[PDB]
């Protein structure tokens, strides 16, 4: 089974020291596999025709090798699907090119994607569909590598929605399925693009129309598309029982590469352990990720409790972490009424711990501002940054509520940020 990473986020791409430190949390985390498609490379989608410089070339078999070194399997893509005339001789022979390159180059492990394409088939072109024009030319890519390869593709309609809500219903589906050859792996996001479960009925529709099982390309920690937030917490809303039901789990990860330790130890961790729990995984990824967090000048490090809470602030797409959660929760029991009484337990309880909340954010935030490794400080300093206010400003409003003010009265003057601002 193929696991690990996809650098295929709308974002920065990573540099060379980054990518060797990814590659290096994907093998321990027991997962086999990093896919290169950065947006960065002009060559990979936007001017796709075009092969490969040399050092380009040179830069590529330096990753391969990277990741052969680490018990790791290096896939490269490309995005032919922009401006493609499927049938056209020119743009087939420069398909194989590209191909023929990186097959020589010694790089046969390829991402074939069809994720943006024009509304209506080129005239030159209209096979009966969109589906069996990437097919075939899918295939040709295929035969070319005679054998001795492998090839995922990324189709057009990769999750639910874009389906149609069952993907047993959609044609274009149904036609890729009967026409894309075995070999090739399909890739599909869930129900969603970012799917906040992915349970095992759904795929069980998927691989009936699909005619395979698919490789799951998984945008549950990807940021790319909100970069107010970042996802420091466990894989969650995947069962094990949907693992018989699938060919393969890539991640697609936040854009900065320090954010992404929790999301491959939990996802690495998911994958391996028949008794994975969330909140059970992102214990031990936080007691294996405090290491980076060592203070300059220094021996000491951020504490575990402060890297627990960063990843139970920026936690989960669908979800704040449990501990901030239910910190929030008794404050909305206790802001039940208009006017808290100073004097109930259950207030003066709810107030006590947000107050604690916001000690414990502003040391995590002092924190890192001091530490060594100053990409990991940059990746969290604006989150933190926003969470340090908004729970300045909660603490504030309660603090002014613990003053019995008179009714009347006015205040003087999923994430966090926002669960915080709905109580505001
Ligand atoms: C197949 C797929 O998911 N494609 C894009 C997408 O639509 O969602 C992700 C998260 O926004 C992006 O990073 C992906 O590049
Ligand atoms: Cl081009």
């Amino acid at each position: 089974m193929l696991t690990g990473v996809i650098e295929g986020f709308y974002g920065r791409d990573w540099r060379r020291d980054e990518r060797a430190t990814v590659m290096d949390w994907i093998a321990a985390a027991g997962m086999n596999t990093y896919i290169y498609g950065p947006k960065d490379d002009v060559h990979v989608r936007a001017r796709w025709r075009v092969p490969y410089d040399a050092a380009g070339l040179a830069r590529l078999t330096e990753l391969r090798d990277a990741a052969a070194a680490r018990g790791m399997v290096f896939y490269v893509s490309l995005a032919p699907c922009l401006d493609v005339t499927y049938s056209d001789p020119q743009d087939r022979a420069a398909l194989l090119a590209r191909v023929d390159q990186l097959a020589r180059a010694g790089l046969r492990n390829l991402v074939l994607l069809f994720d943006d394409i024009p509304s209506v088939l080129p005239e030159a072109d209209r096979f009966d569909s969109f589906a069996e024009a990437q097919a075939d030319l899918s295939n040709m890519v295929l035969r070319h590598l005679r054998g001795a390869g492998h090839v995922v593709f990324c189709p057009t309609e990769y999750c639910g929605r874009m389906a149609g809500g069952d993907p047993r219903g959609s044609a274009y589906l149904q036609r890729l399925g009967s026409t894309l050859d075995p070999a090739i792996d399909i890739f599909w996001t869930g129900p969603e693009i970012v799917s906040e479960e992915i349970v095992a009925a759904h795929l069980a529709a998927v691989g009936e129309v699909l005619r395979r099982r698919p490789v799951i390309w998984d945008n549950f920690h990807a940021n790319d598309y909100d970069i107010r937030r970042v996802f420091a917490g466990p894989l969650g809303g995947r069962s094990r029982d949907i693992l018989p039901l699938v060919a393969g789990w890539i991640t697609n990860p936040n854009n900065e590469a320090e954010a992404n330790f929790p999301a491959i130890h939990t996802t690495g961790a998911y994958l391996a352990d028949p008794d994975y729990a969330p909140e059970r995984a992102i214990a031990a990824a936080v007691a294996a990720w405090q290491p980076r967090f060592r203070l300059a000048f220094g021996d000491g490090a951020v504490p575990s409790d402060l890297v627990a809470l960063l990843c139970d602030l920026f936690w989960q797409p669908f979800a704040l972490g449990p501990e901030t959660t239910r910190i929030l929760s008794a404050l909305r029991a206790a802001l039940t009424v208009p006017r808290p009484d100073p004097s109930d337990p259950a207030w003066r309880a709810a107030l006590e711990d947000l107050r604690d909340l916001k000690r414990r954010i502003n040391k995590l935030f002092t924190l890192m501002t001091e530490i060594e490794n100053r990409d990991l400080f940059h990746t969290f300093h604006n989150y933190l940054w926003e969470a340090q206010e908004e729970v300045g400003h909660l603490v504030a409003y309660c603090d002014w509520l613990d003053e019995a003010p008179p009714p009347g009265a006015v205040f003087p003057a999923r994430g966090f940020g926002v669960a915080v601002q709905d109580i505001l």
